[PDB]
């Protein structure tokens, strides 16, 4: 009998798709088909479309592993008993579900995956953040085996051709008197960005919410550039935004992550040759990985 796995989350991209791969290696080591769930997410206003296909191009399978990632949500029932224990619970009971209740969730559903034995429950319901719940290979599977839709792709191919090729990029992820001494660390990575030695010319790839912080560090340094601004088509438009920056990062050279904690530029940390980030563990100084 058919046994499944499903992939619920809502939030920034990068935490859906490290998620996704804890879901997809719990599937591929027990034997299901695995749901992609992104009903309710931030970026798409109606609440019960599925947001995967809004982005990426239909996936029958994963290396090996069934996918079901379309609006058959809406039209399948997915069969009990359920894990976590919660989803067995009467839909009223359901209405409630706190943090408290998240959390609970990601610790148990940490808790299976460490275990020998699989679950007996024939639907697993990961509605919770399973960021670091994988190997690296699960996160590599993902990005090599789904597809951006052709839309997304052209604009990302488009601004690689007009800036990325034939030069090197230093990728700049800044997320956010507190504002003086952002400035000044943000521009102190990128300094030390810009005296390692680079194969071609070098250009600086600002990824920032705030034009305030756009406009002084393109002041502050030469050759700084970023991907221009453009109800229902502002969540589509800033859900292709977001993915077109998290890949072009990843393109880059080098990537700075302020912070080093966000989900965003994970992708990057996978495939970049050299990473710069503040230490939180000593902070105000700065370290540089290099990737394997
Ligand atoms: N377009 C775009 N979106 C970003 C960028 N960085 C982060 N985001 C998204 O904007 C939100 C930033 O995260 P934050 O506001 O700290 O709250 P979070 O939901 O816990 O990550 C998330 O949806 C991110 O995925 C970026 O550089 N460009
Ligand atoms: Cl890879």
């Amino acid at each position: 009998k058919e046994r499944f796995v499903i992939s619920r989350r809502r939030t920034g991209f990068g935490d859906c798709l490290w998620s996704l791969a804890s879901a997809w290696s719990y599937a591929q080591r027990t034997g299901r088909t695995l749901v992609i769930d992104w009903r309710g997410s931030c970026y798409v206003e109606q609440p019960f479309s599925n947001a995967f296909p809004a982005f990426f191009e239909p996936v029958e399978d994963i290396a090996g592993v069934p996918v079901i990632c379309d609006d058959r949500v809406n039209q399948l029932s997915f069969p009990g008993p359920f894990f976590p224990r919660w989803w067995n619970r009467p839909s009223i009971d359901c209405i409630n579900r706190p943090d408290e209740q998240i959390f609970r969730e990601r610790d148990e559903l940490t808790e299976l995956f460490q275990a020998r034995e699989d679950s007996e429950a024939n639907t697993i319901v990961c509605d919770a953040c399973l960021m670091w719940r994988c190997s690296e290979e699960a996160e590599r599977l993902i990005f090599r085996n789904i597809k951006l839709r052709s839309e997304i792709r052209a604009r990302i191919d488009a601004l690689y051709e007009e800036h990325f090729s034939g030069h090197s990029i230093i990728g700049v992820h800044v997320r956010h008197a507190d504002s003086e001494l952002a400035l000044h660390q943000v521009c102190m990575a990128i300094r030390k960005a810009k005296a390692l030695s680079y194969p071609k010319p070098v250009k600086v790839f600002l990824c920032t919410d705030s034009a305030q912080v756009l406009d002084q560090v393109s002041g502050l340094f030469p050759d700084v550039f970023a991907v221009p601004k453009r109800s229902a088509e502002m969540g589509i438009e800033g859900g292709a935004s977001a993915l077109i920056d998290m890949y072009l990062l990843a393109r880059c050279a080098t990537v700075i992550r302020f912070p080093p904690t966000s989900a965003f530029t994970r992708y990057a940390r996978l495939l970049v040759p050299r990473i710069i980030e503040f230490d939180l563990s000593n902070p105000g100084h700065l370290t540089m990985i290099d990737n394997p």
